[PDB]
RNA sequence: GGGUUCAUCAGGGCUAAAGAGUGCAGAGUUACUUAGUUCACUGCAGACUUGACGAACCC
């Protein structure tokens, strides 16, 4: 499944994202946006041998157990399986960990060279929420 | 058997213009969509239109 932008962004509010430890709801929706351009079944591997999985490309060496990671702490206490569902609740959840962690949300990339400083608020304009 | 009107039903859109989308009032199953005052679901109304068993009158 690829969520459409509103569509995202209403089903983020219902999980509580809109002002998630600061961030307002269009930080959440354009950080999908940038990292896996709104697809719930996206993965990109990477050098360390770690994956990223999911609408927030959630990494499997810190977050999520693939068992095929070097070096799991499974921090999320989720298969990465998880992250690759049409319902984003294993997301949202493994998100507010690490958006809790210690960085905010320059924990995702994308969301730095992207959405950082922009007006995050154009993400949700015209949606229904 | 056809016209005008009427009655009881069934169905179908339409409800200024503009606009992809808005008849009015609700709703929220994420479906559809460029998200939407316009969209899946539920009421309700008007002018029509089609069909059915008919009635009055006219040809
Ligand atoms: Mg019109
Ligand atoms: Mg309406
Ligand atoms: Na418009």
């Amino acid at each position: 499944k690829v969520f459409g932008r509103c569509e995202l962004a209403a089903a983020m509010k219902r999980h509580g994202l809109d002002n998630y430890r600061g961030y307002s709801l269009g930080n959440w929706v354009c950080a999908a946006k940038f990292e896996s351009n709104f697809n719930t079944q996206a993965t990109n591997r990477n050098t360390d041998g770690s994956t990223d999985y999911g609408i927030l490309q959630i990494n499997s060496r810190w977050w999520c157990n693939d068992g095929r990671t070097p070096g799991s702490r499974n921090l999320c206490n989720i298969p990465c399986s998880a992250l690759l569902s049409s319902d984003i609740t294993a997301s949202v959840n493994c998100a507010k960990k690490i958006v809790s962690d210690g960085n905010g949300m320059n924990a995702w990339v994308a969301w730095r060279n992207r959405c950082k400083g922009t007006d995050v608020q154009a993400w949700i304009r015209g949606c229904r929420l």
